[PDB]
């Protein structure tokens, strides 16, 4: 029941393949939002909760979470390779497969392996949007060492 | 008998729960809302009163007194790799029922001792701070 | 021999085990102190003897309409006699009752507030100022400071 | 033991209030303190807040003008059947005026033994002391106080 | 150009006059429905003024405080001033002695005057010039005590 | 007869309606009477009072007003109410300084006391704003004869 | 290719640029608060929102990555003496786009190194904490002459 | 051309009102006219000022407003009010920053009393906004 392709390239994703993933994830009703709004890959992956409510009309937090439950699933499936060099991907995936949704907040900020023992947990939070404690601390942890 | 699995629960097992609780009323906004399993087990107060249309806080109350007992007698088996539920069970009954904001955060038996109480608050939504605190204790004596 | 329990004016029945009240016997005890006005705010919102000995200023104020801060005060001066004269046997297990008692008979009004967060005799010398306050809600801080003192001298070994 | 001379404020209800009101020339406000069913321990612990909102006083001078009667009420109360440790007349030794506080100290369940622990935020917050220079003085003399 | 006025002791009467002295007719209804008698007037603060009196005007208010200093400069206190205060802050400069009721109020004298802090002369006691604060404290330290 | 230095501290209404004509703001004069705006209250005039009970709305002529205000401090005679000469010690360190001597003799500041005096005071209760200025005039009153 | 001199764009050149990258829909708005290179280079999301009417922030984050790209292979030869931006260049290719924001405080090669944290952010308009911090180890790692 | 040495400070609302004209800000001459803008005033011109009293509602419109005043600030003649020559010794750290000059001579600032000047000062009383330029300016005022 997942969608498909599965491994999909989403930095590279137009907005006809965003239009196809909000159909296979029973967001449809959301189609003509996105495609005003013109949501490809590299915007899909940015996106926040702020520009969900406000730009895309999703008025509901219980809506927003479960949309962020499917972006969170495809972020965490997505192959990055265009945009990570460093493959930050695999680092991140082998401290916690759940970790890989956490690649292209990095690579934006034009972090890579070699980088990533300077970050800082401010930086985690604001630059790379890990909004999870947990998430950011154990990341902060993992990177120090390298 | 055997304790149903509500993160597998679907909008329908979500409803009967509605109903069986006594809060047929409620039945329409959790359907419109798409309630799951998964929802249902991460609601927070905020999403009760605005968008399911909860409006009294003693109502909230009532409907978190039996949000607590489900998440007490729950099935975390799927999702529960470490068997957090038993861990948690161990130290008091009554906090089985965080098994989930725990294991969402990916968190399990191993990674526990290094939670901070602010992630135990924030993160994993324990919102007591004797049962934050009593949880980190545990945490750091087992590591 | 200070037992005004015996007298007329504190209500019927006396020790009650409010822990397992139902919204009946919160009525009844609402007639008793002369809240009749508010029976239909409680009974709407089904508030039973758990949510009676949790409720709150914002409930009470909010979900129950009792508008006046005077009417209110004079509300938790009520509850406060009901909670220092209740049975709390199902729900209080290591008897804090008793040694919150042994302090000042008054502070025993706080047994619900410290078994509802999971408190026990054996947890209470861990406990913290904002945990009283937050958690239990203790609001005079005079009563906070006293129970935390006694809650440090205890002998947990 | 019909008329005494200093009231016990403390056991007064709704119609001693109501007569007290009348005295002091509040007769306009009797309606409001009936209907918000102030009796004597009420009366005591009466703030700002309540009078202006609840009771309907809009005036801060008219207000005013209630606390300096409520003061006077509150400075020679029987305050005996609350107050076990007698602790209006330690107040009163230190300055007649400071017997007023005795209700807010013995209120939140304080006397002459538990003097010496409390805090200046006990005695502003709990007890309802607003003028520093009283709390201070208060404070100064608690320090002499015997604990247990 | 009233000689030692008694004003602590002074009813709503003897206030309706001393407005119609100074030029402040206008107030006289105001001060009357608000029952402002001289332990009152003594203690009226800008918030009082401007809201319950209805006097909008900051330069209004000035005026008015202007005036109301000059008659607490050369008022009788002796009512309520056991310990004669009012001398003491006058020996030290003439314009002192308009803070004798705010200190007298709060149950100072001339003994407990030197546990006075600057906040409590400004909280307590009305004496908005710190330069004011500062001199009273400074000689409250030094004075002769029995 | 025309003195040179104008006797600020004791104009009436008159002298202060007379001013605003010559200095073109004669459309405040009805303001200015309506408040009884005498030379005590002109000297201690604030930007909130000029806004809120004069009616001098735009920021840019409270500048202007302010401009003429500042002139006329600074050239004053404050014989009267300057018992110690301030004005002239003011005006020694930088003749501009004189502009602030009714705001220090207004607290009853004089020489005498003037090295006691803090940075605070010199803000809150004399109305000196410019950091600069008031540096300079805490510097100089420490090292004065006492 | 020839790498545009946006300094010293015109109203017309700003006009052009927006037909380009397919916002012609905000043509106008730029027309009527006479934005010119200078004005475009220093453009704020505030302005953008306020003063240009483009009230989505997802438009506006479109809007960015265009204005970066062009940041990126501008030419800042007439206000950029001593080369800052093949010296961010050199650090990162992404990094250029910071040029003006660094020679419009009057910020050279010599001067780098002086520079703080609070300013790269306040007067310089470095919103990206990792970017800031890199530029900052980098400048004072430089000739401290 | 470019006016050489224009003596601003010096300016009545007329001049204000041609060198409005000028720099194609025309539109504004009533409101600066009404509001009787001269050489002081302009000098002294703030953010809110320029919203509030003048009407002028865009923050980009107020940004090009600015860019011409601080090019005729860096080019003005002080010399009515700048005794000691701020301008020069500030222009000769850079060009740029002789558009301060106004904002020191009106706190009664010189060259004798610049070193013993605060970072707070320079910021709330002269109005120097740009970090970069404070901490350049303090620094040379310190050695010299």
């Amino acid at each position: 029941e997942v969608p498909r392709p599965i491994l999909p390239s989403v930095p590279s994703w137009k907005e006809a393949e965003v239009q196809t993933w909000l159909q296979q994830i029973g967001f449809s009703k959301y189609c003509e939002s996105f495609r005003e709004q013109q949501v490809d890959g590299d915007l899909l992956l940015r996106l926040t909760e702020e520009e969900l409510q406000t730009d895309l009309g999703m008025k509901s937090g219980i809506t927003r979470k479960r949309f962020f439950r499917e972006l969170t699933e495809l972020k965490t499936f997505a192959n990055y390779s265009t945009c990570d060099r460093s493959n930050l991907a695999d680092w991140l995936g082998s401290l916690d497969p759940r970790f890989r949704q956490y690649t292209y907040g990095l690579v934006s900020c034009g972090l890579d392996r070699s980088l990533l023992h300077r970050v800082s947990e401010q930086q985690l939070l604001e630059d790379c949007g890990i909004h999870l404690g947990v998430h950011r601390a154990r990341i902060l942890t993992a990177a120090r060492e390298m």
